């Protein structure tokens, strides 16, 4: 029998392996955007044939997991893993299951940390298409044959799942065949798009935006005779703009390097606060007319720029 | 006897093993509302019947923990740990209790990290039914049923537990049984309500935005002859809140995604301030009567919206 | 011999194993409040008799730590351990000696972070009483009688350490017997009482306070004719005790949900700086006397609750 | 054949081991400054002729990871290597494929992380020369030499590379020959420079500076005479400079003691406006002709300035 | 030969092993002060003889890492390690080297983290005599004696070493005896002084300091006559006061409880500016003469203290 075969593959030399893999995302722990990852905790599952373990009988046996260590599993590896680990909460998180006709089930806890590349220029409305990977890091398509057990009903979880943040839509399975130096290699990726949550930042960050710009709107009624009220404000208006830019910088570390969303509508209300403030200001030079033009031209040409902004970064 | 059949679960093939279980949380180190997880440290306790593991006798004999790994000890899991690690301080903490008609008893010092999901709407109030699940990772309900020793008596410590920011009122057990792929499991469900307590957040935060409500009302009082004493108040007033609404926004990380209630009050707080400010002005406009009226109509409403707000966030 | 007898404990059946104990604590790398626990590093060493493991001899022999996993040694366990680890430097941190008439002699270094309760109502002369505990975690007290071997003798190392911020002033050691489920076990606790400096707060935190409650004093002798002066020592004040209370609110993070005393003290200041301005524009007001009998009123008043809060704070 | 052999190099006695080496970085997972490290996951593969290793055949073999326990694999180690750890995601990560000829294939997933000096002068536009170098840790020249199997082919993956904030242009590797105490080695070096990108840097800090002294330049246009509108300009402008130098030091922690580039222009601003305040004064001062004089010197000297120090900082 | 005398050390009973020590410090990851500790990366070397591996030949042999497990080593140990970790990046970072005469060369990477007491009394120019002390864990005097190679030259890299904050100007070695309860041990001692840079605080803590001196000597000389010139400065002065204290705190985090150096310069500083205030407002006060009296006596005291201070620091 397989006595010192156990590191020979099943049907060493000839047809590979054929194993049917399924995937149940527990958990996805964390979507960390400064690292450009994502944690979560998978239960995958592997299903192969061994014609030396096979026995006389009719039902399946599950064995403990300590027997792993002498019989062929197959070497899956998350293809962009920075960090991953087999649970061992009380014993090692392994479920093995021979059956009647060489059937082995295979079954494990994998908490991974997956490098998803993250394009952050839409940022508030930014639909991030993360994989998830599995390849065989030593056997090529010529001795493992990775397949998905079900097509897209092998991956379970990722339906109902509700992040803090996101909100998975569309994911999908495909059996794709990377070319390496070493040899050609079937792999099974999972990908599914990540879609962060609309309103939050909408009335939470651009709500007093909006409410900063009304106020320098208003700031315009009133005149220079009243110099408390003007002074009050427009420091009001200023700290709060400051504020507000501090808050939003605040949010994301000082990792990306691209042009986002949210820092241009911010920038866009702290340029029109700067230009009332230079208008009223060169206005009451001029004087020592312009502001009344005013008030009826920024409310129409402000609203028809935000309608194209917003057309711009939700359609094309 | 059982030389190779450790791997084998007792009675292999016919009637289940029939697991009591027993928990005994030592301490729960830590409740993240960031990442939605709480990691506390469980004297697990497992008792089964071994019918290869018999002998002759009257007592109970404890074994050494190394005699583990030439035993059969069940597969039990935390169904949603994330991290979790049996401790090893001088050596293994493993407790293994041979008795003369075949119990064995199995304890385990495990330090876990188990994820239940937080909804942090009522923010300072909000009650958490948090759940510890243990399951068998590989045995499913026909060969392994996973019970309670002495059913809501099983679990100790958690109703003298008195944690930093939480409180354990209501905690049970139940055995409920999991329908996955693979087959049906018996599940050990012990879940907890933690409840946040309420005067902290109170007299530390709900009472300084009180104080600023009332400096702005006292704002009324004073009048545009003495602008240096307007000037200071409203100064005053306006960078307090600015203060406060920042000290409440540093307290949690932004990972919550939903609308909490301390943040709707400070908010309709700040609302309040804005809104005193701007009827000022308003008042102010229209003289160059409404302030005498509004000194008495705001205790009135802003008092009534308060036991609105309360009575809506407290029983329904 | 004891081939197999390894997972026996001397003497297996009858009389119990007298274990003497001895702590030496290299250093306490750690005391953290926020997650209430110090990280400590201990000379564990253990004194056994082991019948089993007598040679003829007159003299001692240190054998290898590898030693260690063909012997017998207790289960020794710190019982409120959230993680520790054994030092792995060059080899593993084991000493063995095995001694002519049975005594083995087992010292590890042991970096280990025990969780003790902590107390901050007196935050700046909070005293904690935090204890180290070992005990057995299978053999009950029928099966390992654990011993301190020269009673307050036996720990060393605690009378001379001086921690950053603490001080450790009395330390003793006792034998208590735990009563759990499983069974009764003889525990040794190490409990000593950390205090925390005095004058450091003092000189840093309340004299900074004392100084701006003597300028709120000051600003009464200044007149309202001086509007620029009044102007710039009001806003000196206001800002000194805003920028003093977030320095103290942020020394330690946001975990702890008890009524300290430095925050009680800073309150009182505030509070005291806020009547101060109340009463100076209630005067004003009034005018449009008080002072100068405030003048005389508020030192007394004021240094007699000073001393009422110290006295309250220090003896009872 | 090589039964206990396997501690044993091939041809132990006499020619070296010719190691050709491959390396294959999947990804740079992080790049920190504050430490002055980088982690990297690397594709190690390594090739050599094992002569007690050869078979019979015409094909070869892809062998499981646990018989590299039996045979000898070369020690390689990274150099300047902090934490580095083989992947453990199902199995080991380990690739062992033995040939006809002799030829050994070994493959690991190996995540590391290695230390290279930076200096943060340009900080800027600096650009890092940094190396991962691989060597025998035991084996010197004599008895292992390491080679490059295709020269700067053999290193894959750096030209595609596109990290967070920095780009390699120019990558080479060089077989160095390192003299240690113990003896000779023969190192295998793969250098690369990375360079932070430009644009990013000067679109949100160089630019608001630019308009903060541009700010400060309108300021001389208002007279004293509008003294709400000098009051408002002025406390903007200082405001906003402090703001904007508050964000650029918080960018980057405490940790270089180096002369930069960014707060050098940062400080040439700050002085700039600082110069222009006292000018201002002094002007006022003399007053009660230098303002009109300013208002032509300082864009000529000031765009002099800035283009004296890019052409020092970008070219010599 | 040695079959299980691998436990038994050479010459076990009677004289002691003569193991010399070579280090060489790859580098100082990092030094801690708010931990008061320090990580580095060093390549231990020990030579001792084994008269039982001992063989017929003239030339050493460099053998595999996994023949350690095989052989006797010292349990050589770091005294006052936190965590440290033997390298293993490919494989275990050990060489073992056997000679004809029986010398056994044993080569190991650690990364140790060394808990050095750090006094911060004069933390701008703070000497830290950090320590490295190895000595024999289970072995002591009479059977292990440790000895340094070449004295001095036993230790390399540290002359080359230069750090981001320090510099090591004068490391040595010594070889103590240690007297602990089990016994003597023979301790090896690498201490060396960590100087921090000067010129960095004085050109960016100090000089701002200097100018806000400067600033408030400059406050004199305007006149109560323009108002708005002496509240800007004064704000001014105010506010960057403050700031530089915030910057100044928030350097090191709140965990050393001494005396400082630059804390006193900037308390001193900040004294300075509140007098100049107060003393502003007093000659005020009294002329509703004093001012130039001081506008001359201000800056020789002001020198002659900060050179006073400036001798105390620096000699003596
Ligand atoms: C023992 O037998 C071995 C196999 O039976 C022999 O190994 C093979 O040796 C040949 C040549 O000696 C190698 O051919 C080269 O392989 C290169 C790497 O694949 C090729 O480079 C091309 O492909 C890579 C990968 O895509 C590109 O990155 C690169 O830019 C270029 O396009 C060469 O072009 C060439 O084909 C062959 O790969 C080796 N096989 C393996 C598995 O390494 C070995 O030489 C024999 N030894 C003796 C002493 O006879
Ligand atoms: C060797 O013997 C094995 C067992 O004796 C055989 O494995 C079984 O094979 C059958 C069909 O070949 C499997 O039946 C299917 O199982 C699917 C998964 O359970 C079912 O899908 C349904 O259930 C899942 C789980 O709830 C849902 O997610 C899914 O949406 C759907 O509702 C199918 O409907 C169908 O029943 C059976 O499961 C296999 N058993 C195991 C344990 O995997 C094997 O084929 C035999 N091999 C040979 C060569 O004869
Ligand atoms: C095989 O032999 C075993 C021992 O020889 C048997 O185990 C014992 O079984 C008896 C009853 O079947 C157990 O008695 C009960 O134990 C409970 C737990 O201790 C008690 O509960 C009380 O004490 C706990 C602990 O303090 C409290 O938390 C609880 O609230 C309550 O006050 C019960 O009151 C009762 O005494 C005994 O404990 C078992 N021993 C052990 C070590 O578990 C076993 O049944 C035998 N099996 C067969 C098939 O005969
Ligand atoms: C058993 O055999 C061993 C080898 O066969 C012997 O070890 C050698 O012993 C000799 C002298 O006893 C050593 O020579 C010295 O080595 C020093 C270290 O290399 C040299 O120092 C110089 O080089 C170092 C390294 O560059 C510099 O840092 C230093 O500043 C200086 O420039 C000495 O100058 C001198 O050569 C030799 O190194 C040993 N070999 C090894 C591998 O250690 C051993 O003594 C024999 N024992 C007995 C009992 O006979
Ligand atoms: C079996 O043989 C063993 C050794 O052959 C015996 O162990 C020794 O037992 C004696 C007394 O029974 C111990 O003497 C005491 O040791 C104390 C600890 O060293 C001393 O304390 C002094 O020294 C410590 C350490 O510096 C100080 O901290 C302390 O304050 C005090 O000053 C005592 O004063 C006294 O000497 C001896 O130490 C033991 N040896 C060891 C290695 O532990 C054992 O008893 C024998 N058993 C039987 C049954 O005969
Ligand atoms: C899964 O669904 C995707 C669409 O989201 C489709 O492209 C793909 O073919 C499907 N795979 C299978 C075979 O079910
Ligand atoms: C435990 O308590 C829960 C809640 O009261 C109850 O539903 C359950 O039946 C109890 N279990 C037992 C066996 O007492
Ligand atoms: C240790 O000290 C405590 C406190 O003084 C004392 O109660 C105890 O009895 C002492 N133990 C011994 C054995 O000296
Ligand atoms: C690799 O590239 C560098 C830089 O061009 C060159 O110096 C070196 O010789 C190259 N090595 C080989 C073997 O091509
Ligand atoms: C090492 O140098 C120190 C002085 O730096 C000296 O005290 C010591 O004796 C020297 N050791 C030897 C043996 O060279």
């Amino acid at each position: 029998t397989a006595g010192y075969n156990k590191f020979l593959r099943p049907n060493f030399g000839g047809e590979p392996v054929q194993i049917a893999l399924t995937l149940d995302i527990a958990s996805i722990s964390s979507i960390s955007e400064s690292n450009m990852d994502y944690t979560a905790t998978i239960y995958l599952r592997q299903r192969w044939m061994d014609q030396r373990l096979v026995f006389e009988g009719n039902k399946s046996f599950t064995l403990d997991a300590r027997l792993v260590e002498f019989l062929w599993v197959p070497d899956t590896y998350i293809v962009e893993s920075k960090k991953s680990f087999l649970h061992e909460v009380t014993v090692g998180n392994r479920l093995i299951r021979l059956f009647s006709n060489g059937t082995v089930l295979y079954a494990l806890r994998i908490t991974t940390t997956v490098a998803c590349n993250m394009d952050l220029s839409k940022y508030p409305m930014d639909t991030q298409t993360c994989k998830l990977q599995l390849e065989s890091w030593g056997y090529d398509g010529n001795d493992v044959e990775f397949t998905w057990l079900r097509g897209n009903d092998s991956v379970r979880g990722l339906e109902h799942l509700r992040l803090a943040q996101y909100t998975i839509e569309r994911y999908f399975t495909l059996v794709t065949r990377s070319q390496q130096e070493t040899g050609n290699y079937t792999r099974l990726v999972l990908q599914f798009e990540l879609r962060r949550n609309v309103l939050y930042f909408i009335l939470e960050t651009y709500v007093p935006s909006t409410f900063l710009v009304v106020l320098s709107w208003v700031s315009f009624w009133i005149s220079l005779d009243s110099v408390p009220a003007r002074t009050c404000i427009g420091v009001t208006t200023v700290l709060s703009m400051t504020t507000l830019m501090i808050g939003s910088r605040t949010s994301l570390p000082n990792t990306n390097c691209f042009i986002k969303a949210i820092d241009v509508y911010l920038g866009i209300c702290f340029s029109f606060v700067f230009g009332a403030l230079l208008e009223y200001a060169v206005a009451h030079y001029s004087s020592l007319n312009v502001d009344h033009y005013s008030k009826l031209l920024f409310p129409l040409i402000f609203m028809l720029a935000n309608v194209f902004y917003w057309a711009y970064y939700m359609y094309f």
